[PDB]
RNA sequence: CCUCUGGUGUACCGGUUGUGACGCCAGUCGCAUCGCCGGGUAGCUAUGUUCGGAAGGGAUAACCGCUGAAAGCAUCUAAGC
């Protein structure tokens, strides 16, 4: 596996330590957790951390690939993070954060009202934009999947929740 | 379930035909589908009254995902959510 081969690296204010299975990371936005299968093991020699197979198998390369690539994302967003840029298309389509939550109106008969877990933080400059930051790739994927389910854009118009690097359908009637 | 609206209610009240009897008048009783007819207390009852299938947790089906390699890309899946 070429990826379980690629070595990754840690920048400087990021630390990762082993205990056991349960691989912690810890950097300035906060601190994450990783968990390793049994046939992967991670050895951190100077600021590099190698993942290698415990054995030969394919499935141990597999697991070897997958955790290096975890481990490469947790240590990237511990350091400097990740943003999503949701993006709102239609007339009366308008979203506002404020705290925790964030108010979202979609043309329905009722305001939406969605409260984000811990680890995302949002921001709208614009009515029709959101921000979504974070340490947590997944968490952030997640947060930002949930938000869309809520009107998805359809192809007539394409009116709803996007992403901002999401590629629309479109066609016409007749 | 029986407060209301009704049905029934042959041991509750009344009108009335024929006949027989209580010595007779008066007053009553037996029999005639409870003789026939008009009402009707409780109980039972529906066509009457009230109530119920409200709301919420957990695991899922099809389906929709997040992150993610095998397979430097892609990928809901093989690990994990």
């Amino acid at each position: 596996s070429r990826v379980a081969k690629a070595p990754v690296t840690v920048p400087n204010g990021v630390t990762v330590t082993q205990n056991g299975r349960q691989v912690e990371v810890k950097g300035s936005k906060g601190t994450l957790s990783f968990n390793l299968h049994a046939l992967v093991e991670l050895k951190q020699e100077e600021g590099k951390l190698q993942l290698a197979p415990a054995k030969e198998s394919k499935d141990a390369w597999m697991q070897a690939g997958t955790a290096r690539a975890v481990l490469n994302n947790l240590v990237k967003g511990v350091s400097e993070g990740f943003e999503r840029k949701l993006q709102l298309v239609g007339v009366g389509y308008k979203a506002a954060v404020k705290g925790t939550v964030v108010n979202l109106n979609l043309g329905y008969s009722h305001p939406i009202d969605y409260a984000l877990p811990e680890g995302v933080t949002a921001e709208t400059p614009t009515a029709t934009e959101i921000i979504l930051k974070s340490a947590n790739k997944q968490l952030l994927g997640q947060v930002a999947a949930e938000i869309r389910a809520y009107r998805s854009p359809e192809p007539y118009k394409g009116k709803g929740v996007r992403y901002s690097d999401e590629v629309i359908l479109r066609k016409e009637a007749k």
